[PDB]
């Protein structure tokens, strides 16, 4: 419970999501706070939300003229940009992307929201 | 309010002098999140400390060869994206030189640093 644990991000098995490929690590089930995601943007997605959670995305590479959506604005991705995504803020990136997704609560899958066309 | 997105560079951050080499961080207490995020370059040896009343996990963006990181007395090799999480009252440092990023639960206090 109190014990340390060690992952290799890279080596985890990705699994598909809608905007690309996600490595997960410290789930519900290993006892910390957090959720660390190792994300890979490969694709375009919905703009969606979340009820319960919040993330912290950290840039780590971008395509040029990649950007971040929040509420409806746009923002350019840049090496090391961290974004704090709390609640009820609709996000999603545009553009190819690497980043490290940190998830508070640990991260619940069927905490995701639409707003309809 | 915490319900307003935040956004900032880490790698412009003022970069504060740490016991381990240098840190940019970010979301801190004042922030309304929780948990903060530092972007940590460390360039020199550090006496093996712990925390009482917080969360730590480092994932590894970059590292010398031959560096490690040391939890209740063992040694492991550091790797790219390697992630370690650090539960409250672990002993722990890292040897050699390396840039991690710091997610520290709850918001990062620094009076919480014992040895
Ligand atoms: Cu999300
Ligand atoms: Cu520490």
């Amino acid at each position: 419970a109190a014990m340390p644990q060690m992952i290799s991000l890279s080596e985890i098995e990705a699994v598909a999501c809608p905007c690309g490929w996600a490595q997960r690590a410290f789930g519900h089930d290993a006892g910390t706070s957090v959720s660390v995601h190792y994300t890979q943007i490969t694709k375009a997605a919905r703009t969606h939300y979340h009820r319960e959670h919040q993330e912290i995305y950290v840039v780590l590479d971008h395509a040029a003229h990649a950007t971040i959506e929040l509420n409806g604005q746009s923002y350019p991705l840049t090496k090391l940009l961290a974004i704090s995504i709390p609640p009820l803020v609709r996000h999603r990136i545009v553009g190819e992307a690497t980043i490290i997704n940190i998830v508070s609560p640990p991260f619940d899958p069927a905490d995701e929201w639409f707003d309809s066309s």
